[PDB]
């Protein structure tokens, strides 16, 4: 038995406990650059929390046991300054994983997808305890914030997914792929810079409108 709940400012340190308990280790790329401390990543999932549309999992003993942590993205000004989220990043590990961003959005903007759309809520971090994986907990999740786009007039549902694993699960809750790149394909300076194992295959941007 567990309930679905916005997100408080007091919780930032549960959600980073959680976090860092399985996303920080067990995210296909996380894991493969083996991340360990990393403050920027703490940092960087603590910054959509205040948009007021991210959720936690709670189970009966008010421990955090899932969280989708969502932001508000806007469509860029007509005079927008396109900027790299890799280049404010000192940690290696994670720049990579940044560079990785800033390329797909270089390649692929989902605001080109949209025209008519001014607001996107973009899926940014899902993780879900292990021991609570396979239970529906990220549809639950996902779910939740369908609520919060049809209060505040928002169609469209973003989500970068960092392994064709999580692309599934999306799928099964009626996104569909926009965008794909493979990790043997990512060769920002020549060279492959992801090498999980074959099923991972690359990234999926996945949408929904709802
Ligand atoms: C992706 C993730 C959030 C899915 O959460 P979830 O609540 O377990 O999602 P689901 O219940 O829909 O389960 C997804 C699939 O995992 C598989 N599964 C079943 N039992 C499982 C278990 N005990 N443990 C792990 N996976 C299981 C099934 O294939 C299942 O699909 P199905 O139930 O439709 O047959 C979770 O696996 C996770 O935290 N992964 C690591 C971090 C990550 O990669 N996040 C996404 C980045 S885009
Ligand atoms: C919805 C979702 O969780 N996408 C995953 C994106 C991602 C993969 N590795 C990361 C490392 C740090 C921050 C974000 C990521
Ligand atoms: C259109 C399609 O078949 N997508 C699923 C498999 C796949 C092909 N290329 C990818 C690149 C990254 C992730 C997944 C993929």
């Amino acid at each position: 038995p567990y309930t679905i709940e916005l997100i408080q400012p007091e919780d930032g340190e549960a959600v980073i406990a959680m976090l860092k308990t399985f996303f920080f280790k067990d995210e296909p790329l996380n894991t493969f650059l083996d991340l360990g401390e990393c403050k920027e990543l703490e940092k960087y999932s603590l910054k959509p929390l205040p948009d007021n549309c991210s959720y936690k999992a709670v189970n009966k003993k008010g421990e955090i046991i899932g969280v989708f942590l969502n932001g508000l993205m806007r469509r860029p000004s007509p005079d927008d300054v396109p900027e790299k989220a890799a280049d404010s990043c000192e940690h290696p590990k994670f720049k990579k994983i940044l560079s990785l961003m800033d390329h797909v959005e270089e390649q692929f903007n989902i605001f080109d997808v949209y025209p008519d759309e001014e607001l996107i809520l973009d899926g940014k971090i899902l993780s879900v305890d292990t021991n609570y994986r396979g239970l529906g907990i990220a549809g639950r999740l996902t779910e939740r914030a369908y609520e919060y786009m049809r209060e505040n007039g928002i169609n469209v549902y973003h989500v970068l997914c960092s392994s064709h694993y999580s692309a599934r699960v999306m799928e099964k809750l009626g996104f569909h792929e926009v965008f794909r790149m493979q990790f043997a394909d990512y060769k920002p300076q020549g060279e492959v810079v992801f090498k999980p194992a074959a099923p991972h295959v690359g990234i999926q941007v996945m949408a929904k409108e709802v």
